[PDB]
């Protein structure tokens, strides 16, 4: 028998740390934009072992872990540094609901960092998956038995010793320490929900929903396994009302009417229901639930400047940088309320945008951005150094999958390919590649072209400067809008709410909260009064929360304290947005 699962004291206590279930953490449906009613959650307590990187499956699993918290986190019950010479092993038993008999059974991973191999009852489930940020799945039907089944998963993660997308993760001792700069605790292993679902053999795997409100319609591509011969019916509705329906070919874009469309904006993030059913004659072969927000983003010339226009009109995008780090969970928010909380705080503070920094969150995060009403800029996580040939192939493969997995999100409006020259290559080529693959979103070839040895490809939709404290004097070109992809960086160490007391650093330390409030509001007023009229179209304030020893959050890292006057910030943001329109 393994050592019984042991909770670990967390470095900091968030509002949610003490409410994480033991056996059923993160119970919510993991994929809200592609739903079926039947599923089973495999989160909870698994058997666990750490071997050397090249070891096969151990004979004994000596410990237990709580999935889906990485081994470095306190919430896992392990809380240990994982190096490139290690490999994580997970094992649990599970049963399949008997009412799924006669369907395929899919085993779904939201994310696992970095290289994941899966066995069901001792048989390999499919190809090894490499990539820490993209969801993946295996059809495990033929490997199952009718009673208890065993699932074994190995996960290797080299973090920065590898050539893969890593973001802020570095191999570090897990206890709070002085220093560390802008780089943080590593995340190794399964860090999003693991689950099962039944499907027909012929089933939908992907739904691409692309709003075309100027033509009062929704463009849709239905995609999947074994359904390429088929038509599909797609229906748009709200409550009990059918707004529109059309039948068209699987695998080829067609349109569904959406008359008199109620547009999605941050102010009114209206979501229509969507249902898609591949057909054989008149017979439904599968059926998935979804949703859309009817919105567009593009560039246009407005009042003499290139601007980003939402639903054909310019609105200034005032956002924060959000690194998605947790003191208790590292890469995994403790509860769904915790995950949503950071976005709710954006709304409370009057921001209409968020830049998710060199990390891709689970689908539920996109759901909450879609539902709460925030524009999202999505960074592709960076490599730590110049990639060689195989590393380029791998990074591009991961990026393609991340793009393909987020086509339908109304919140997501902009891809940030690269950041401050980190692992940079092929700047212009990649901007063209991403834009051609997802042309209804904006693309930023390189964030921070003014700094850090970063090389500007010259193309994409935005010229993006990082200016601290800022806001600087960026101006648009004839072809590209101007954005401030990072500014601010105002620090304040909150006594009782420091990851490491006295460790905190920032771009400009504030003596007290009154100073912080006055300084922050001054930056927004500067953007409103001077920069936005001269062609600045968006700004990204560093940052929503302190992270480790970077104490430049609007909130503390434990989310227990809001450092700013909410009403004053909200008023300033609202004035900026209103002026811009
Ligand atoms: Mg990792």
């Amino acid at each position: 028998a393994p050592r019984a699962w042991t909770p670990k004291p967390s470095p900091m206590t968030t509002p949610w740390t003490d409410q994480v279930p033991v056996d059923n953490p993160l119970p919510e449906y993991p994929r809200p934009q592609l739903t079926r009613p039947d599923w089973a959650n495999l989160n909870g307590i698994w058997d666990f072992a750490v071997t050397s990187a090249n070891a096969g499956q151990p004979a004994t699993f000596p410990e237990q872990i709580r999935v889906p918290f990485v081994a470095e986190s306190a919430l896992s019950g392990i809380q240990r540094k994982i190096t490139q010479n290690d490999k994580l092993w997970y094992k649990r038993t599970f049963t399949v609901p008997s009412n799924w008999n006669g369907r395929r059974v899919q085993l779904n991973f939201g994310a696992s960092d970095w290289r994941t191999t899966v066995w069901v009852n001792g048989r390999q489930a499919g190809a090894v998956h490499s990539g820490g940020y993209d969801a993946f799945s295996y059809d495990v039907t033929d490997l199952l038995t009718a009673g208890t089944n065993t699932l074994v998963v190995s996960v290797w993660d080299p973090t920065e010793t590898g050539t893969q997308a890593v973001g802020k993760q570095r191999i570090r001792d897990v206890a709070p320490h002085p220093g560390g700069g802008i780089l943080y605790t590593a995340a190794s292993g399964i860090w999003q929900t693991v689950w099962l679902e039944p499907t027909a053999a012929a089933h939908v795997t992907r739904l691409d929903l692309v709003p075309d409100p100027a033509n009062s319609r929704l463009k849709v591509t239905v995609r999947g396994a074994g359904i390429s011969g088929h038509q599909a019916r797609v229906t748009v509705s709200t409550g009990g009302t059918t707004v529109g329906t059309a039948t068209g070919p699987v695998g080829t874009e067609f349109t569904v009417p959406v008359p008199n469309p109620r547009l999605w904006t941050p102010e009114d993030p209206f979501l229509y229901d969507v249902r898609a059913d591949p057909l054989s004659g008149g017979t439904t072969v599968d059926s998935v639930g979804s949703y859309t927000g009817m919105r567009t983003i593009a560039l246009a010339s407005v009042g003499g400047h290139q601007r980003p226009v939402l639903n054909g009109k310019f609105v200034f995008q005032t956002g924060t940088l959000d690194q998605g780090y947790w003191p208790d969970g590292i890469y995994t928010a403790p509860t769904d309320a915790a995950l949503r909380h950071d976005l709710q705080k954006h709304k409370d503070l009057g921001f209409n945008m968020v830049r998710k920094h060199i990390k891709v969150e689970p689908q539920r995060w996109f759901y909450w951005a879609d539902r709460l009403g925030l524009l999202v800029w999505q960074d592709m996580p960076n490599m730590e150094r110049t990639p060689d040939a195989a590393a380029r192939t791998q990074w591009e493969a991961e990026y393609d999958r991340i793009i393909d997995q987020h086509r339908s999100s109304p919140s997501l409006v902009l891809w940030v390919n690269q950041n401050e020259g980190w692992g940079q290559y092929d700047q212009a080529r990649l901007a063209d590649k991403v834009k051609a693959y997802d042309p209804t979103r904006l693309v930023d070839n390189m964030s921070g072209v003014n700094c850090c040895g970063a090389v500007d490809g010259g193309n994409g939709d935005v010229v993006d400067h990082h200016v601290y404290v800022g806001p600087g004097t960026t101006v648009p070109s004839a072809t590209r809008a101007a954005v401030l992809g990072e500014f601010g960086g105002l620090g304040f160490k909150v006594a009782g709410h420091e990851w490491y007391p006295g460790g905190g650093f920032s771009y400009e330390d504030q003596p007290d909260l009154a100073h912080l409030n006055n300084r922050f509001v001054g930056l927004i007023d500067a953007i409103r009064e001077v920069r936005m009229p001269r062609g600045l179209s968006a700004s990204v304030h560093t940052e929503i929360t302190d992270v480790e020893n970077e104490v430049n959050g609007l909130l503390t890292y434990d989310r227990q304290v809001v450092k700013v006057d909410e009403a004053r910030v909200r008023a300033a943001n609202r004035a900026l947005i209103d002026a811009s329109r």
